[PDB]
């Protein structure tokens, strides 16, 4: 469905960097979602400032997992059921610790803007759509594991 070589090429601008990027994505995702700061606890105590957690090693881990599952999913664009079951655990895992599956739409729409930060005009209409359908199909994977 998703449009494999749309989402390749246009990842490749992101997976160069993923932790720059990473960071763009988190920084707008904290703006529309202020309650997600506070979720993340390292050996006791969180982060004061958005700013303060990009300072964390537990913090910036977190994003290259992040990016790192978004990279599975693109390399199993052509055959995303594969992933089914991971995503699935990886809900469970969210759910656990609090994360709510709504603040995982905030999360697709914070990683539309990282990617039109990153490539302006030459992220199309198209693979804007490719992007929608994909994430989306990521998420109703991870909702398996809110049981
Ligand atoms: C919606 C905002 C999110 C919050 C508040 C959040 C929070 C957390 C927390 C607290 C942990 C446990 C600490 C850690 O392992 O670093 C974790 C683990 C993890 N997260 Fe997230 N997360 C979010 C989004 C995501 C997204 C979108 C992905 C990728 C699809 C992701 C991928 C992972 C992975 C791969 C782990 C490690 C799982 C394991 O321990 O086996 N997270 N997340």
């Amino acid at each position: 469905r998703p449009e494999p070589e749309l989402i390749r090429q246009s990842w490749r601008a992101v997976s160069r960097s993923p932790l720059e990027h990473g960071t763009v994505l988190f920084a707008r995702l904290f703006a529309l979602e202020p309650d997600l700061l506070p979720l993340f606890q390292y050996n006791g105590r969180q982060f004061s400032s958005p700013e303060d957690s990009l300072s964390s090693p537990e913090f910036l881990d977190h994003i290259r997992k992040v990016m790192l599952v978004i990279d599975a999913a693109v390399t199993n664009v052509e055959d995303l059921s594969s992933l089914e079951e991971y995503l699935a655990s990886l809900g469970r895992k969210h759910r656990a610790v609090g994360v709510k599956l709504s603040s995982f739409s905030t999360v697709g729409e914070s990683l539309l803007y990282m990617l039109e930060k990153s490539l302006g005009p030459a992220f199309t209409p198209a693979t804007r759509a490719a992007w929608s359908q994909l994430y989306g199909a990521v998420v109703q994977a991870m909702s398996r594991g809110w049981d």
